[PDB]
């Protein structure tokens, strides 16, 4: 139907992207070439209207260029309107805002997707401060996100500089809500809102008339907590400096995370940090390069943060700090073998590692199994209303809460497959420490064999010296002896180490669940159509009415929505839970024998080192005898 | 608009999903309770109507349920027209013929998919054979597709029965292009259709007025032959009885459906099989397990299709038939250690392997690396031509191909990182082979120290006795003085298996590419682009003519998907290709470097061995003289 055009430039009205106070924007193209781009065009512009400081100042945002900031490209006038239009770059991905629609994203985004939206977030930012220019209404619906040629996505910044001629409201500095803190302010609230999936300071209500609360919220910033949130109508705040159970981070990021919100989320500019402080401590972290670490005694998955020229002795402090491991008890496992780290050498030159293929962590001191520690979040509740708005909002609820067991569901399912390689490479790394100890003992039993044969010879041929002779064959035997007691007591041990030998990973195959199961893909089929119902929703509420049989639709798919998270739900507890605790249960089990035979192990390792010391003595007694 | 009704169900007639001659099918559902079915109408329906036959009949087809046949639910009158309206499942999925539409399937089905095809076709099939009911018009466009609950796609028929009161062209049989072999016909048709892509059977311009020259070519069933192509217009035809390089099956695969096609596809009766003998190799086929074997001597990876209840015996075969490595040459490793399988081990017992993670073949024998052996596609032409029907064609094809370019850039990448990882564990293998060979040095030591030095102290203490002790001496001083030969020439192998060694693996973690490249995801979001305007220019192929706008809209991106493919290409073939065949280079040197070791650590290793035997006949010689 009706649509807008320029000389360049056309486009449909019914193409949207975002609806602004000053301008609109559509999705347009270039009338020669028909390449896409996002067309910027001014509402209610006549008051104002400076062709003369808005010409030199959109031609120097012009040759502004940035890749974490959306480009300008021309600036046109509308053909009957008149209007002035910018030309933007088409970001068919949409915006923040946009991912953060999604239900997988609901409790936070992926660690690494995370990793970028900061990088980029910040090197934007930083780009517009070196041109002095502020932003203060940085906001998930203004971060664009684009694709990236390796695949990767890349985040720019685009509605900003309108302050000039003239924050979002949950995104307001406390003393700006009735100084360059204003700005780190909505980066912090953005930030905690791409890591949690929701909103660092949450009254009961919302964002309303009873956000008189809110105000207080803001105002209270007690010490250096980084959200505080209301359960109940009119309540008292539930405040944390910590991040959420949900949280999809991992623990050593969320250490370094914490700091970084909290000094920069506060009123006073006493404790608040520059920009510069804010660069430096950001930076550090994206220079940082990631460990994977599994420590088979807690069952748990680390995700280490160490710069490259840092040395193994300070990775081994913060694995204690993640792992309450002390450096001297830490013993890494790689591929099958056993790996020494000297402790000088540089993190650049570590073996690849993965969340999935990391390195196993065992320890002489007993441990604890923790397992995975996550929130456990049940289904909200459905009612039967029409309310579109209300159907919207239920139905990403509903789908963020089942992406959340899908995703600790897979969590689960790697926990018990990297335990059972462990497990595996650890049965056959001690059977090696038995290999050795195999050796050290015919070393002994060369050296014990020939030295007792002479000087049970000496006596063949060749009082005085029959109670020297006596009192060697005594020590001899004393030595031998319990040569034959370690000799068969270590047959035990390899009978342990043997199939069915008590400690034989076994269990491990058949408790547990297994990819053989498809527990994922099973709760991801019903996680499919309740994501189809839900963008769905999303379409159904921009209509704001539906006509007949669109209404019964939404109403039999809205009844569908709720049979298909009960029944994934149920899939998950009785199935996935119930089998990943059988087998952390029998996990414990297994560790206690483990550590228990590597102990005697140990014992019966040193002692052939005790008995070691002792021939050196007798062997070279009779056998050097002096004489002329 | 204008749409269709029932008792029980509605549907829009813009809603279609197949188009027969008797009856058409629509996007339906219950006016009751919403869900979705499969509606088929019956056309032309006047000079038949037998109420009476039909009747029992649909309410035999009605009762008849399988997981693999489409379901019927029941048999319902239109309002209006009154005409007879069948209740199918409904698949969202569409049929197999849709997925032979994906570019990423032009060449043929991915081996897992396939492996579901063919179990899902055979089990279907076959349970119509059980009730008499013969089909002959097999073809994936009557072939269902949907979603189990596990994720996994199931295969279902639903077009057939029709032949009672009344094949497709390129699924027909020889004698009946004008016995059961006919339906055996269209089915072997169709499995090459899968796994190729394309059809058996092609004459140069195809199935038209001159295709006159493929009833020459079905007639001509030449031998076992399952394929005839003729390559320029009037040309001969070319035979072959394999399967094509592009063919994205595995190769142990192809041995046992080679001839399984080759047997069902003839006029002859005689030599062609029936349902039973059909049915037998091919649930044979689906019987069988996976064994998934790196070979590094060839740098090829191998798939071998092998019965549980087998030995490793007839595993060692025809893992020789692939490889050609004697069995007693073929050598196995796993998990960084080597592992020892008994003659008669049964494959039930066999370790967890993936095609990311199988079990590596080393040989004693040098043998040439092949590496990857794939079939070299290049673009095709492109013409200006606004043909919507040629455009579309034109979109699949050249989307095809760099679908193919992307899959064989994956397939280079696997093989580099499983080579790394292959070569990292042999190194380290190795070196335990060394680490024994000193342990057994050790043995040898403390034999040649002890057993010498009472032959040295002999003399010093208690013409004839001289002769005796000198040739001793002499014999101790031949033995001794080699050992000190063999221990420093050891040294130098250690010194090679040393970081920096010349046998270390630093070439190889510099001259291939990484993951770290994210070559596969650079082509895919190319791939991305073209696979858009692909289903783009589907959709354009529908309306037979475009609006003005719609037009050039249409042209800009034709030429765009031209731009697409060939940045791709030359991405592929300049950067994946090239840095691909040096590491397959110097992959070989390093491989002559490392048998060359093998065989040096060997003999110094027998050696050993051979002196281990020569103390044994000296320490037990002098130090045992008898005497009364
Ligand atoms: O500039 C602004 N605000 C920033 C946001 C708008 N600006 C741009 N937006 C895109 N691309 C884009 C975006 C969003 C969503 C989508 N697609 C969707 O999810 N949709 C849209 C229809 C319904 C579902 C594509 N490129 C460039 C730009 I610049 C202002 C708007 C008004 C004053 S300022
Ligand atoms: O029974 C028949 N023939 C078998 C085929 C038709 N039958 C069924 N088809 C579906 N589902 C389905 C199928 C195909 C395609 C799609 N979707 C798409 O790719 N489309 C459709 C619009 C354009 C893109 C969904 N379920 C059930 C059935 I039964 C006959 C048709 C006429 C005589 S026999």
């Amino acid at each position: 139907a009706m649509g807008q055009s320029t000389s360049n430039h056309l486009w449909l009205l019914s193409d949207i992207l975002g609806q602004g106070a000053t301008a609109n924007v559509f999705r347009g193209r270039h009338k020669k070439t028909g390449d896409l781009f996002a067309i910027k065009v001014f509402n209610n512009i006549s008051f104002l209207r400076p062709v003369d400081v808005q010409m030199r100042e959109f031609e120097v945002l012009k040759k502004l260029n940035h890749k974490n900031i959306v480009k300008l490209f021309a600036i046109e006038e509308e053909t009957t309107t008149r209007h002035k239009v910018l030309i933007m770059e088409f970001c068919p991905c949409g915006s923040l805002y946009t991912v953060l629609e999604e239900p997988s994203n609901a409790y936070g985004l992926p660690e690494s997707e995370f990793l970028i939206v900061l990088r980029d977030v910040v090197g934007g930012m930083n780009h517009l401060r070196e041109n002095g220019i502020v932003h203060r209404d940085i906001k998930p619906g203004n971060i664009m996100r684009v694709i990236g040629e390796d695949g990767q996505s890349v985040y720019k910044l685009t509605d900003f500089g309108a302050a000039r001629e003239l924050g979002t409201e949950e995104y307001l500095h406390p003393d700006m809500y009735e100084g360059a803190t204003v700005d780190l302010w909505s980066i912090g609230v953005t930030f905690y809102h791409a890591a949690t999936g929701s909103l660092p300071f949450r009254p009961f209500e919302g964002p309303r008339r009873n956000k008189e609360v809110m105000y207080k919220i803001i105002t209270g910033k007690p010490s250096g907590a980084i959200s505080g949130v209301q359960k109940a109508e009119n309540g008292p705040i539930d405040w944390s400096g910590d991040m959420p159970v949900s949280c999809s981070l991992s623990r050593g990021l969320q250490v370094l995370l914490t700091p970084v919100l909290a000094n920069i989320l506060e009123a006073d500019q006493e404790k608040c940090w520059g920009f510069d402080q804010f660069f430096a401590e950001t930076s550090d972290i994206l220079h940082r390069m990631v460990i994977h670490v599994f420590s088979l005694q807690q069952m748990t998955a680390h995700k280490i943060y160490i710069h490259s020229y840092n040395t193994a002795t300070i990775f081994h402090e913060l694995v204690y700090k993640q792992t309450k491991i002390i450096s001297s008890n830490q013993e890494l496992i790689y591929e099958g073998r056993r790996l020494v780290l000297e402790p000088g050498r540089l993190a650049q030159h570590f073996p690849k590692t993965t969340e999935e293929n990391p390195i196993f962590v065992v320890s002489r001191e007993p441990l604890n199994t923790i397992g995975l520690i996550y929130e456990k979040i049940s289904l909200p509740k459905v009612h039967p209303r029409y309310d579109l708005d209300g159907d919207a909002s239920m139905a990403k609820a509903i789908t963020g809460v089942v992406c959340y067991a899908c995703r600790i569901a897979s969590t689960l399912l790697l926990y018990q497959e990297l335990m059972r390689k462990g497990i595996r490479w650890l049965i056959e790394l001690i059977k090696d420490d038995y290999n050795e100890t195999v050796h050290k003992k015919t070393e002994v039993v060369i050296t014990l064999d020939f030295c007792i044969r002479n000087i049970e010879k000496t006596v063949k041929v060749y009082a005085a010296e029959l109670g020297e002779i006596s009192d060697i064959h005594t020590k001899l035997l004393r030595l031998s002896s319990s040569q034959g007691t370690i000799e068969t007591s270590l047959q035990d041990i390899d009978s342990r180490l043997s199939p069915g030998g008590s400690l034989a990973d076994a269990w491990a195959h058949q408790e547990g669940t297994h990819p053989k199961d498809r527990n994922v893909e099973k709760l991801q089929v019903l996680l499919n159509c309740m994501t189809e119902i839900y963008y769905q929703f999303k379409k159904d509420k921009a209509e704001r009415r539906l006509a007949y049989n669109e209404e019964q639709i939404h109403k039999f798919d809205k009844q569908k929505l709720y049979y298909h998270a009960t029944k994934a739900m149920t899939h998950f507890t009785d199935e996935c839970v119930k089998k990943y605790e059988a087998f952390l249960n029998k996990s414990e089990e297994w560790i206690r024998k483990m550590l228990h035979l590597r102990k005697q192990l140990l014992s019966l390792t040193n002692q052939c080192f005790d008995i070691e010391e002792e021939v050196s003595k007798y062997q070279e007694y009779t056998n050097e005898l002096q004489e002329t």
